C-alpha cells in the first residue's frame, strides 16, 4: 500500500546512478527470492589528444601482422591538432565496451562506419585511425578520423561465472576541461532506443564446380552446394547513423541536453521496459545495421529469387560483447573543441548477477527478496518525463525524492496513502540560457 | 484515478477503427516520450470477377520468363462464371499486403497451399492461377483457384525510413452486392492469434565427391561439406489449414460472424496482448507452417540422425514482409456467391512511427506523450468479449463508449471513481435469426 | 474487486499440483476468449535398480546397429549393488520427457554430460551406460552411471494435434521405499530458473580442393566454401553442471530441501513469469551449454578471425522437444541409497491446448473464459517465497488457501475488500530437525 | 460419453462428476411422448422448454412434488403450414425468421 | 461434443461414382460422361431424402431423387464402394446398382 525503503534505494540508484548520496547498493524490486550478487563497477579515464606512441592503423596493412602502429603519418594528426575537433562519445548497451570514443578533426556530416571488418579495434589507451572515406586506414593514406572502445575487465572476468546477469543502472560523467582561454565548444547530449536483436542473415555457399579432364574419371562433378544459407548469429543495432549526426539529434528530440563544452555532461541512460527479467550471458559479435541491399521477395520475383531475401549491409564492429536489452542507447557530441582538451569520463555500472555454483562470485552473495511494484510503476510513469542528460556537476538534486518521487507515487492505481504531495509541472530545461527550471517551477541557480 | 480522453480516442479508434466518429488520429497511451509520427492508410478496391488480361500463371511456365498470361485456358475460367463460387479473404498481420483475395469454383475442401514457391505473386489488380491439385498452373492445365495480393505502397515507402513501428489499429470492411436477384450467398467471418515467429528451419548443404582420374591428381577429395545448415531465417504462420475451412471456423469460435451475403463485413481485427512495444522494421520472407515431414530426434534415432531434426514443411509464400505481433488473423469467407459480384473492400490501418533522422516522416511528428494504464486494462479486458465480426453498414455502435467503456473501465482494480455505471451482461450475436441484442440486451433493429 | 472461485481454483492447482482436493481442473485466468481444452496427465513409475536385460550402451558399438545390450559387463553393476548408491533426477521445463533419471555407484563430483552425442537415449524401462570418464559406453569398457528419460506418450499425441498450448502446472512425487533395516540416505531439492532459448551456433563448412591433373582439365578448381554458417536451430539449457553437484545445490539454495530419504519429495514446479503467453507447439533438439571454447573476438584479434565467435561447446542430449518457458528446472539427489530401493515417481502435468481445427482435441473442449488478475498477482507475489520441495506425505497444506492465498491477496494495491485476514511471518522448513513451522508459525507435526 | 481407455488420448479428458438424479430420468421419460419430431430450422431456444414445460411436468411423477401448481399443460398446435403455431401453454408463435 | 458442418448441392460429375459391378474389384469409378442424364434431373425439380440411423459414425445418409418416390427402396444386390459425403454414388431406375451405360 505504501512503496518501500528499498523501492525508494533502487528508484534512486537507478534515476541518480552518480548521485553522491547512491552509496549503499540495492536489487531490483522484484521479489524473484534468488540468491544474487550485486557488483558496482566505477572507472574513470582522462581522454585527450592521443599521441603517436597509442595510435595504430586499421587497414589490410595490419591484417594477419597485429596491431601497426602510425608510419609517421602522425603529422597530419598534428594538422588536426592545429585546429579545432570533435569527440563523439556513443554508450551502446553493451556490458563490457561501456563506451565508444571517436575524434574528428570537424564535424562530420553523419556518423559514417567502415563496411569492412576493422583489425583490431583498440581499447581505450591506444586508438585506430580510419580513413577519410569510410575505409579502414592503411599507412599511408589519409587519415579521417580516430576510434576507441573503453572496455571493463572486471565485467569480463564477472559475466564469465554468472549463470545470469540483469543490468540495473549505468551513468557516464563527462568532466571537461581545457587550457585557460580555451574553454570554447559546444556539448549535445540525446537517449534513444535501438532495437537491437540477435540475427542471422542471408549468406551463399561455395560449390565445388568440376570437369574431370581425368582419363577414367569423366564425372564431371558439377554439384551445386551454393546455396543460400545464414550467417553466424550476430546482434545487430539498429541505430540511426544518418540521424545520430549533431544536428539531427539535437532537433529530433526534444529532450536533447545542450550547453556549453565546459559544462560537460551526465547521461543516466534509462531503460525502456517495466519488466526487467534475468538473462543467460551470450556474447555474440555486434553489427550496426544498414540499409538493405537485395530486395528479394519484397517486389514480384520469379520463383527462384525467394532465397535471396531483404537482405541488408551488416557494419560488422569486430567486437562481441553481450548487451543488456530494452536499455536506450546513448550519444554525446563535443563540437568545436579545443585540441589540448582533457576529458573525465566517469562511468558507474551497477548490475545483478546469479552466481554458478561454485564460481567466485558464490561467495558475495545477499538475501533481500524485497517485492515493491509500486516503484516499478513509479519508474514506469516517470522514465518518459525525466531529462536525458545534465551538466557534469548537477549530482544532487533536490527535486528527486521526497518530491518527484513522492509527486508521482500518488498517481498509480489505487495505491495512494498520503492525500496529496506537490503539484507537477513541465520543466524548462535551458542550459544555453540560465533560464532553467525543475519539475515544480524553483529555478536551479548554478553551482559551478 | 480516471480515464483520461486520450484514453478513450485511443480505445475508440482501436476497437472501432473504421467508425464514423473516429476522424482523428491518436497514439498508443504508453508515454514512451519520443517523437512519433501517426500514419493513417485508407485504401478502397472494388474487386470482381477478373477478366483474362489480369490473370497470370505461376507454374513454371513463368520461371525466368516473366509474369505470363493465360494463354486462353480462360474458357474454364469462364465456365466457373457460369456457375456460384467461393471468396476467401485472409488478413495475415502483415503490414504491407493487407489482406490476400482467393477465389474458387466451389467450397474448397480445406485452406490448400502450394507447395512449391510460386513465380511472381500478384498484386490485386492481377491475379495468379493454381491448379486444382495444389500445384502450379501453367497454361494448359486445369485450373483449380485463383489468389492475389492487396499491397498498400505507402506503407513501404514510409516503411523504408522509419526506426522503429507499431501497429495501432486495423479494420477490414466488405461492402458486397450483386446485381438484383442474385443476391444469395452466405458469409462467415473469424480471428484467431497464430504464434507466427522467425524461424530458419534445416537443410543439407551440397559436397564436391571428386575421385581424381588425373595421372599428377591422383587426390581422390571426397571432402564431405554435406552437413546439416540452417536455411535463411522466414517469418513463419502457424496457420490452420484444415481448420481454415469454412465448417470448421464455424463450429470451432463461438464469435464467429454469420450471416447472408449481402450484408457484408467489417472486421476489427484486434491485439492479443497488453503491451505494444515498437519494433524495429525488419521485412523477411513470409512462410505458412505445414507438418513436419522428418521426426529426428523425436523418437529414439542412432547418434548419427540427431542433425536431421524435427524439420517441417515450410510453404513459402515469395513475398516478404514485416508483422505486426500479436495481432489476430483474420479471415472471412463468402460461400455461394453469384458469379457477376462487386465488393467493395475498404482497409483502414493506422500506425505509428518512429522517423529516422532526417527522412521524410520527420517532419510531420507530433508531441503528445500520454500516458494512460486505466485504457490499457480496459482494453485487456474487453478483448476477450468483442464479438469478431460484424455486419457491413454495422458502424457507430451506441453500446461502445458512453457504457461499455465505463462499464468495464469501473472493474480494473481500485482505479474507481464513479460509483457505478451500468451492469453488463452477455449479448447474444443472431445476424441470420434478427434475434440480435448488444452488450445490455438492447435490441439491433436493422439499418441496412 | 475480489478473487473469483476460478483464481482460487487455478491458483490451488498451480501452488499444489498434486493437492488431494485438486480433483477439477481449471484453466489459466487470462480471459483469451478462445476455446481451449485443458489436459491432465498422471503417471506412476515403480524405478529399481534395473535388471540386465533393460540395459543398453550409448558408445559407438550401437552406431548404425540399433540398441545393443551389455555384453554381460553386468558383473560391474552387481558391483554398484553391492555397495551404496545415488540417484539424481532432473526435471528440465521439457513437456514430453518429464524428467531424467540418473543412476551413479557414489555421489558424483560434478553433473557431467557426454561431448558425443549418444546413441538411443533410453525411454524409462530401459537405461543407457557411461563410462566413468564422461565418455558413451560400449561393451568392454568401465561403466560410470545409467541414465533414462521418463517419456509421456500421450502428450506427444496431443502436441500433434494442436495449434497452440501453454503449460498450466506441473508436480512430481517421490514416494520412496527400501527393505527394512536399509532406510538409510538422504534426499535433497532444488528449483531454479534456467534462460533456455533458440540457439544456433556457428560451425564451418567443408570446401572442396581440387587440383586438376586432368589433362585438358587444367582448372585447379579450389573454391573455398569454407565458410562460416550456423547450425540447426536447438534449444540450449543452461543448467551450471558444477553447480548441480549435491554440496553446490544445498549451500547456493535457502529453499533446498533437505530431509531423510524416506521421507520422499514432492516438488510443484513453478513458474517465473506472471504471463503465460500461449506458445506454437516447436519441438526442437535440446542441448546443455558448455564452456566456450573459441573466445573469437571477445579479444582484439585480427580482421578474419571475426567470423568464429564467441562459440561454447554443445551437449546434444540427442532428444527432440518442446519445453514450457519461464518454467523453473528442478532436481533432486538422493544420497547413500540403499542399492534394492523402489522409488515410485508420480508426475502430474496439466496443460492448455488450443485445438486444431478437424483435430482430436476440437470435441473436448469447454468455454470459460474468466479474468481474474487478481489470482494472477496473488501468484506473482507468492512464487518467491514458497519453498522448493515438500516431504512425500506432505499435502493438503492447511496453510494454503484460506489463509495464505487470503493473506496475500490482500497486499495487492487497492484491490483489497476484506479489513485484515493473518499477519504474514517467516516459515522455517527444517525437516531434518524436526522443528519445521509454516508461515503463520503453527508447528507441523509429522503425519508419516 | 466414453469410459476412456487406459494410456488413450481420451484420458487425458476425463470429469468427475457422478451426479444422480431419477427426476431428470423420469420426466425425460414422460416428455418423450410429448415433444413434436421436428421444428423450423430457426427455432431453437424455446421459451417454454425449461423453466416451464420441464417445471410443470416434474411434478406429474409419481408425488414427487413440491410446489403446488406451476402451470396448466395443454395440446399444442404445431401448424407450420398455417401459420397457426401455439405451444404447449397456448402462447402464439409468431414468426422469429 | 461434435458438432459438423456441411453444404450439399446438386454434385459436380467429378463427386459421382458407379456402385455396379463395373467398380467391383476396379477402386471407385467416375461416371463415363452419363452426366447428361443427371443434367436433365437438374432441368426440374428434385427430392432429397435424409435418412439418420442410429449409427454412431455414418451420421445421416443424403440421398436425391430426379422426383418423389413411392417407398425407401434398396438394392439387394450389395453396393461396390459406397461414398462419404463430398462423393455420392449412383443406382439405377430400376433398383439396382449403376455401371455405366445404364438408367441412373
Amino acid at each position: 500500500a505504501v512503496v518501500t525503503a528499498a523501492g525508494l534505494a533502487w528508484l534512486r540508484q537507478y534515476l541518480n546512478p552518480m548521485g553522491p548520496d547512491t552509496t549503499s547498493v540495492t536489487g531490483y524490486p522484484d521479489g524473484s527470492a534468488v540468491t544474487t550478487c550485486i557488483a558496482d563497477y566505477s572507472n574513470t579515464f582522462n581522454v585527450s589528444f592521443p599521441p603517436r606512441e597509442a595510435l595504430y592503423c586499421t587497414g589490410s596493412s595490419s591484417s594477419e601482422k597485429p596491431t601497426l602502429v602510425d608510419a609517421d603519418n602522425y603529422a597530419k594528426i598534428d594538422k588536426w591538432s592545429n585546429y579545432d575537433i570533435t569527440l563523439c562519445v556513443l554508450a551502446l548497451p553493451m556490458l563490457r565496451n561501456v563506451v565508444m570514443l571517436r575524434l574528428y578533426p570537424h564535424t562530420p556530416t553523419a556518423f559514417a562506419l567502415t563496411e569492412q571488418t576493422p583489425n583490431f579495434p583498440q581499447r581505450f589507451p591506444n586508438w585506430s585511425v580510419y580513413s577519410a572515406d569510410g575505409t579502414r586506414f592503411n599507412n599511408g593514406d589519409e587519415p579521417g578520423y580516430l576510434q576507441s572502445y573503453v572496455y571493463l575487465p572486471n565485467v569480463d572476468k564477472h559475466l564469465s561465472a554468472a549463470r545470469g546477469y540483469r543490468l540495473l543502472s549505468r551513468g557516464i560523467t563527462g568532466i571537461f576541461s581545457a587550457p585557460a582561454l580555451e574553454t570554447q565548444g559546444f556539448v549535445t547530449a540525446c537517449q534513444y532506443l535501438a532495437e537491437g536483436s540477435i540475427q542471422s542473415q542471408s549468406i551463399k555457399s561455395d560449390a565445388v564446380r568440376s570437369v574431370t579432364v581425368n582419363s577414367d574419371g569423366t564425372v564431371k562433378n558439377v554439384e551445386s552446394s551454393s546455396q543460400t544459407v545464414s550467417s553466424m548469429p550476430r546482434y545487430v543495432f539498429p541505430l540511426d547513423g544518418d540521424n545520430c549526426a549533431p544536428s539531427s539529434l539535437t532537433e529530433t528530440y526534444h529532450q536533447a541536453y545542450q550547453s556549453k563544452a565546459t559544462d560537460g555532461f551526465y547521461m543516466p541512460v534509462l531503460s525502456s521496459s517495466r519488466d526487467n527479467p534475468f538473462h543467460p550471458p551470450q556474447p555474440r559479435a555486434i553489427a550496426v545495421y544498414g540499409s538493405f541491399l537485395a530486395r528479394g521477395c519484397l517486389d514480384p520475383v520469379s520463383e527462384a529469387h525467394e532465397a535471396d531475401g531483404p537482405t541488408h549491409d551488416i557494419y560488422r564492429l569486430n567486437v562481441a560483447d553481450d548487451v543488456a536489452p530494452l536499455f536506450n542507447t546513448g550519444v554525446v557530441w563535443f563540437e568545436g573543441i579545443s585540441p589540448k582538451f582533457s576529458l573525465k569520463l566517469k562511468t558507474r555500472t551497477v548490475l545483478q548477477y546469479i552466481p554458478t555454483s561454485g564460481s567466485v562470485l558464490a561467495n558475495f552473495t545477499r538475501h533481500e527478496p524485497t517485492y515493491d511494484q509500486i516503484a516499478l510503476d513509479a519508474a514506469d510513469r516517470l522514465r518518459n518525463l525525466m531529462p536525458h542528460a545534465y551538466p557534469a556537476a548537477y549530482n544532487d538534486w533536490g527535486w528527486l525524492g521526497d518530491l518527484l518521487d513522492s509527486a508521482i507515487s500518488m498517481l498509480p492505481g489505487v495505491g495512494t496513502v498520503y492525500n496529496i504531495a506537490k503539484p507537477l509541472i513541465k520543466p524548462a530545461w535551458n542550459w544555453l540560457g540560465n533560464k532553467v527550471s525543475d519539475f515544480f517551477g524553483n529555478p536551479v541557480a548554478r553551482d559551478g
